[PDB]
């Protein structure tokens, strides 16, 4: 298993398919240049008045309220 889906992704070492040194992530709504996006950054807009989702600063995915 690999940190990045695609071998083209520079966030991962080609040889291992694991994140390159210093990288936090390689993909997701909350990944920017191989690092976690800023905590509190909007990452998902619903229609209507349901709450938006924001990045946590500790994960590369955009969380959901449940």
């Amino acid at each position: 298993e690999c940190d990045c889906s695609s071998p083209e992704n520079p966030c991962c070492d080609a040889a291992t398919c694991k994140l390159r040194p210093g990288a936090q992530c390689g993909e997701g709504l909350c990944c920017e240049q191989c690092k976690f996006s800023r905590a509190g950054k909007i990452c998902r807009i619903p229609r209507g008045d349901m709450p938006d989702d924001r990045c946590t600063g500790q994960s590369a995915d955009c969380p959901r309220y449940h």
